[PDB]
């Protein structure tokens, strides 16, 4: 745990521009960005970018995008999102992150943190 | 269209307690209402749940929930949500927000309901 997202707000829905916040620690230092996007996690990730630009950090591509959740879970389901990054680019630099949680975006922003880390680990 | 949803507003994140409003228009009545969820859906589910009790109308319970993207991925990508219910049946929705995805097939299961 060397990146830690402290918190982050994202919004959405029917007659909403979709947009989040973002507060995230990395060595001593906090920083705290918004963004809109196209969704939620869009705007979670176009307001990460701008962090890690500073940072001088690459994120990857993101390659798949998969949600499930367990047979019959119904509305208040756990979420298990996979999500595979890219570093460049074709195979050999592939890899995939893990997110679990009751919100489904909330999962994503963990899978990314996770990828955050294992790039900066 | 039988029902409509109007507008609806998810906010969920670190730090935040997940809720949702939603406005429906029901048979010549607008219907709003707001409550917290495990997650956004959740929230929204909670919230449209309020509704459909006061309708008389019992939702069909969530068996699966799948959600992709089109080859070619990237963090602004088309989602493509597919809900399975069961009182067994699918609805999809597809939306640039995955929540609104979801809402948009949870409308469709409704109006499929509401027969
Ligand atoms: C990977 C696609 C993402 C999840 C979608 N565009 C959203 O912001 O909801
Ligand atoms: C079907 C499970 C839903 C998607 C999850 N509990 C959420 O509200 O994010
Ligand atoms: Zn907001
Ligand atoms: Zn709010």
């Amino acid at each position: 745990k060397v990146l830690t997202i402290k918190s982050c707000n994202i919004h959405s829905g029917i007659g909403i521009r979709p947009h989040a916040q973002i507060e995230l620690e990395y060595q001593g230092k906090i920083h705290k960005e918004i963004s809109e996007g196209d969704g939620g996690y869009d705007a979670f990730m176009n307001a990460l970018t701008k962090i890690t630009n500073r940072l001088g950090i690459s994120i990857p591509k993101l390659i798949d995008y998969e949600v499930r959740i367990p047979p019959g879970g119904k509305t208040d389901a756990l979420v298990e999102t996979r999500i595979t990054w890219n570093k460049s680019l074709e195979e050999d630099q592939t890899f995939k992150t893990m997110g679990v949680h009751p919100d489904q975006t909330v999962a994503a922003v963990h899978a990314t943190e996770k990828m955050l880390n294992q790039i900066l680990q």
